């Protein structure tokens, strides 16, 4: 195959060399704190590091779509991926509702840390989102606890193992529900040497059974509490990716 994969640069190798995507930075708030993230910068799960985007209101974001779709025609996808957690900001839903209603041809895409995916998947479906990226760095909460300072869920900040268990249970429930609703799911995993760099095999097996379409293993960008960790070398990353390809399709 369907068009939401074939023409999405992040879900098809062929589409990456042919079609473009644009991000609308309408979602400044975040609801967790990753130990590799400095909040000054656009969510590094779905952005190159060290970037500071101007935050747009839904109306301004629609205006940027208008102008981009005028100067360029290769644009197939419009997404919200930052600067914080898209599902933690009502402006995400207002923006994609405006874009989808005016430009039904565009593929609507979102990235999420997954915490609010169970609570908001019904909204995403109703507004026409067909592609969802979830960043899943652990399927064992004792490993998750090593990756997150805290999560904010339903008006309470949690730390430690409790926070990790709340996050993981919601990520899995949300992915399951997204798959049930025939959404195309991509899972990002930040490869963190010494923390989840062999656990990623367990992640791949789990998301494969759950119906995730593609897996994107990203090398750690050392920052914040992980600033001292030596990132995986390129050849180290390709070796893991090559092995994980026998479990689930890898984004290359
Ligand atoms: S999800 Fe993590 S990396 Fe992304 S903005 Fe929130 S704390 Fe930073
Ligand atoms: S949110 Fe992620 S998958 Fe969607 S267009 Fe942006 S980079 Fe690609
Ligand atoms: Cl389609």
């Amino acid at each position: 195959q369907l068009r939401r994969i074939r023409e999405h640069p992040c879900f098809s190798e062929k589409a990456c060399h042919a079609f473009g995507r644009m991000h609308l930075p309408v979602a400044p708030k975040c609801n967790i704190q990753c130990k590799y993230c400095i909040r000054d910068f656009d969510c590094v799960n779905e952005s190159r590091p060290g970037v500071t985007s101007r935050v747009l209101t839904p109306q301004e974001a629609l205006e940027r779509v208008d102008e981009v779709l005028s100067k360029y025609h290769y644009i197939k996808v419009v997404a919200v991926a930052g600067p914080g957690e898209p599902l933690a900001n009502e402006e995400t839903f207002e923006t994609l509702r405006l874009v989808g209603e005016k430009y039904p041809h565009l593929i609507l895409c979102i990235s999420t840390n997954g915490l609010l995916l169970p609570d908001r998947i019904e909204d995403l479906d109703r507004i026409g989102v067909t592609n969802i990226t979830v960043t899943l760095n652990a399927v064992d909460p004792t490993i998750g606890e090593q990756i997150y300072d805290y999560v904010i869920y339903k008006g309470e900040r949690y730390e430690g193992l409790e926070a990790a268990k709340i996050l993981l249970d919601n990520q899995l429930k949300g992915i399951e529900e997204a798959v049930r609703r025939k959404k195309i799911v991509k899972v990002n995993t930040v490869l963190i040497p010494g923390i989840n760099d062999k656990h990623v095999f367990d992640i791949a097996r789990k998301i494969k059974s759950m119906g995730v379409f593609i897996h994107n293993v990203m090398p750690l960008i050392p920052q914040y509490k992980f600033a001292h960790i030596k990132p995986p070398t390129p050849e180290e990353k390709r070796a893991i990716q090559d092995e994980l390809s026998k479990i689930i399709k890898q984004m290359r």
